[PDB]
């Protein structure tokens, strides 16, 4: 979980001076080193204090929970970047001030992971809110399975319900 190695072949060879980027500080992204092997570049994160990792909200009163839930929309901020980035229980994390920060980056065009859809944005944004609601849950089987045949609480089927980014902020906002 704190390292990643990414193979040299993998990466076009016009692009290995690209890969200093993976490690250039970003307001969105946890700090990251980068190495050099003979046959492959390793990151490891600096994964200190003052980064919240996701499923610590899970015990908060609910407004706080609410408001880090909420804030983590400003993870669309990095579509205007270069980056890419994974949005998971373990690839999301806060910083003080409860602003979402990735774990994983990509480069468009150079390296993994690839941007998913809005749709699968959605789906994922929607399983953080049930796994934050409720600790049982897995988000996992959440983005795995058949969505609306999920069978839980009156909240759950509003979010999955919820049709846009837009409509599920609404929900949030008004749970206050």
């Amino acid at each position: 979980l704190d390292m990643r190695e990414i193979p040299k072949s993998s990466i076009k060879p016009e692009h290995f001076h690209l890969m200093y980027l993976l490690e250039q500080h970003s307001p969105y992204f946890i700090d990251a080193e980068l190495t050099e092997l003979r046959d492959s570049f390793q990151i490891h994160y600096d994964i200190n204090d003052n980064h919240t990792p996701f499923d610590n909200i899970k015990s908060f009163t609910k407004n706080e929970k609410l408001r880090y839930l909420l804030n983590i929309k400003n993870l669309e901020e990095v579509n205007r970047t270069r980056y890419t980035f994974v949005l998971a229980p373990d690839e999301l994390f806060f910083t003080r001030d409860g602003l979402p920060i990735a774990k994983t980056r990509g480069l468009q065009n150079v390296v993994d992971p690839l941007p998913v859809s809005e749709a699968e944005f959605l789906t994922r944004y929607k399983a953080l809110v049930i796994c934050a609601f409720n600790e049982k849950q897995s988000f996992d089987a959440l983005v795995e399975g058949n969505l609306e045949l999920h069978k839980g609480t009156p909240f759950e089927t509003k979010v999955i319900e919820a049709a846009t980014l837009d409509l599920l902020t609404a929900f949030l906002d008004e749970q206050y």
